[PDB]
């Protein structure tokens, strides 16, 4: 099994799995049943920008959602994430549809990481920025239906050439480097997320969202997940 | 006026004004009386590392202060400085001796401060970073007895020739340029900030500290500053 | 008299001046007279980008402004700054009218200057970066008649209420802190800027243009400088 | 395949494919025989800096090396590096002994490339930043010899326990995030590097040199790169 901690913008509200009955962002922590959730206003067919923030100081995982104009939605949770994840991990984003649909648009994302060890002027720290993709984007692994460069952006869910989003569609990008997320020496290890998404459905009821996310380097889209499980999950416990 | 939010590292117990009775780091909301301690094991002739962080999403002030390979100490206190301070500011060092007394050299100083408003992408920076100082330190306002360019460091406290500290001195060094910490339309303000210092003193028995601190953009040192008001508070109050 | 070092984006040929006849970018070393010009397909009503670098090993002082889907000028001079300019500069952005007008308009402006010293792992850096500017923008200091915040934007010279650009107007932007540019023991000193920009006419010939410059620290507007002297040059020698 | 484009600081000459009789600092470009030199006083046991630095606008390619407080040795090359490598890329360092040794230690290495696109803001950005090595550094692709971990630093060639550099060795390190160097609709494309090292030589007799080097993705060590062929080139053409 993949260890999985996400910060889901879940546009669906499936009840019966704990969603909360209205969009919300969450802080899943290895189950889809967010830790944390927060009412979210999406604004169908508008870009929007989601900033998540961890420190090992303060050790709370923060994410804030806005649209230019309206107001954000933040979540945090308290998680020591030296207990959660592997040493090194990959970091990336996912989203899928399932009967309900929308666009999974990604316009740019950008990460920084850093490690300040005990004896200072020693940090180590990896920042990569995409603020256009291309069509062979050799540092991203591509899983699933996610595909890049259409309008130097990254569509992670099936969208045909006539714009329209498909349904029961999983797609995820991961960068191509192992991230060093927390090393036992550092007095501070910390990252920051960035990233400008575009989601717009025709039907009545988008689905299912997008996730960012932080994985054991050898992760894959788990069997099952379209839909609900957002590509992260294998199943809804 | 002024207004200060300081993080120090104060090395003289004044149990008279509240400090616990060990050399400790605190965090100052407008009073030398820290809103929160944690007792420090000051290193006498080392160099040591503090980092302060803060962002407006957790509204935490955060600060780690290690030497190399010895543990850290750490505080923490939950504060909107938008409610504290003015928008502009400016933000520098400050130290101090009184009847007993000590090195206060700062060896590097970086800091980081930005906005990210509302507007996909419009992301608003100020980063500067020190780590030698020259004897025409242009950006830098000095205050009081700091000098630069000592060995390319910067002695925020009368030393003599021969390396011996001077009782009651108070100096600070503020960065030229005001910071706006703090913005009504921004979805994420942050900063951090990093010092390497060497507090030495001649016997056992140092005194009084060095500070990080953010204040209006006129501040000057209060009158009788030296000692236990570390060149920032008027009193004790 | 001020030492400037300049690359203008100058929208109008004073053929009498030395000047190109057609508009043209061009790398002025304490003269009007542009030591090196390019050809430059100015278009009315666009945002546009400069972006000018510059490192102590190459002496190399580069410039290119483009248009997006539009080909870009470039123009490149040989200099060694050390013996220009002073060690401590204030660097801006200026811009004129004359007979003829046109919006001279800043959208963003972001600069970064690093200093590596010998004794590696000691660089000396400054960057700031300005996505938006406000009303009260005090990290800036602004010359003539130069305003910010009207539309989150810097406007170098006098628009009215209803938009229309000025005639016989100048005004300068300076970042507030002195910037180190060189210094005799560093072993690589760069320097890059950017900036975006929108220049419109109403008449059928635009006038004056905008420059990036880096003067002494106490630099001013000079006497007569309006129209083809870009707010710089004191004379046209 | 493979194309290699290296800035090579050669300690041993071997005169008979093209070294000058000194140790010199180069610039590689498909061979081992430098297309420009500069001369080195390589300091044996000293720790030094290299900074490799180039643009796009004036397609110079550049390295500076210096040790504290001695003289820098530089040397530059015209080169449009779009017509030599490709589009993606691997960057990392090599190093090789041969019937004399060296140790070839690193110990420290970042590097920073950058793509400023057509569009107004749209740039594309790597950075990343090791000032210590862990034994399992997996952001690194290890090739022959190389080790990492060894007090926190790489060691690109054999050493035995007692710190003695062993002959016949060679051994890379890349990053291991293929690198966008250069792209059609990037206005200004630029890089930087800069690593410390460390090579010691029991005798004073030290062979063959450190080389910074950037290759096709799929680049592994050629057959017989040991000794003069720094662990580049197959053979000496
Ligand atoms: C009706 O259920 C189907 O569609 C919804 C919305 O797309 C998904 O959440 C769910 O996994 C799938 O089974
Ligand atoms: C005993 O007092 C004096 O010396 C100590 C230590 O320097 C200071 O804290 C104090 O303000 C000053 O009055
Ligand atoms: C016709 O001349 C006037 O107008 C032009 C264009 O605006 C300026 O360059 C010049 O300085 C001013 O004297
Ligand atoms: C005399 O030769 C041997 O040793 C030198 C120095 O190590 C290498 O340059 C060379 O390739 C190898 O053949
Ligand atoms: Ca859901
Ligand atoms: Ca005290
Ligand atoms: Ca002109
Ligand atoms: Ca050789
Ligand atoms: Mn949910
Ligand atoms: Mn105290
Ligand atoms: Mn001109
Ligand atoms: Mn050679």
């Amino acid at each position: 099994a993949d260890t999985i901690v996400a910060v889901e913008l879940d546009t669906y509200p499936n009840t019966d799995i704990g969603d909360p009955s209205y969009p919300h962002i969450g802080i899943d922590i290895k189950s889809v049943r967010s830790k944390k959730t927060a009412k979210w206003n999406m604004q169908n067919g508008k870009v929007g920008t989601a900033h998540i923030i961890y420190n090992s100081v303060d050790k709370r995982l923060s994410a804030v959602v806005s649209y230019p104009n309206a107001d954000s939605a933040t979540v945090s949770y308290d998680v020591d994430l030296d207990n959660v994840l592997p040493e090194w991990v990959r970091v990336g984003l996912s989203a899928s549809t399932g009967l309900y649909k929308e666009t999974n648009t990604i316009l740019s994302w950008s990460f920084t990481s850093k490690l300040k060890s005990n004896s200072t002027h020693e940090t180590n720290a990896l920042h990569f920025m995409f603020n256009q993709f291309s069509k062979d984007q050799k540092d991203l692994i591509l899983q699933g239906d996610a595909t890049t460069g259409t309008d130097g952006n990254l569509e992670l869910t099936r969208v045909s050439s006539n714009g329209s989003p498909q349904g029961s569609s999983v797609g995820r990008a991961l960068f191509y480097a192992p991230v060093h997320i927390w090393e036992s020496s550092a007095v501070v290890a910390s990252f920051e997320a960035t990233f400008t998404f575009l989601i717009k459905s025709p039907d009545s009821h988008p689905a299912d969202g997008i996730a960012f996310f932080i994985s054991n380097i050898d992760s894959s889209i788990p069997s099952g997940s379209t839909g609900r499980l957002l590509g992260l999950f294998p199943d809804a416990n």
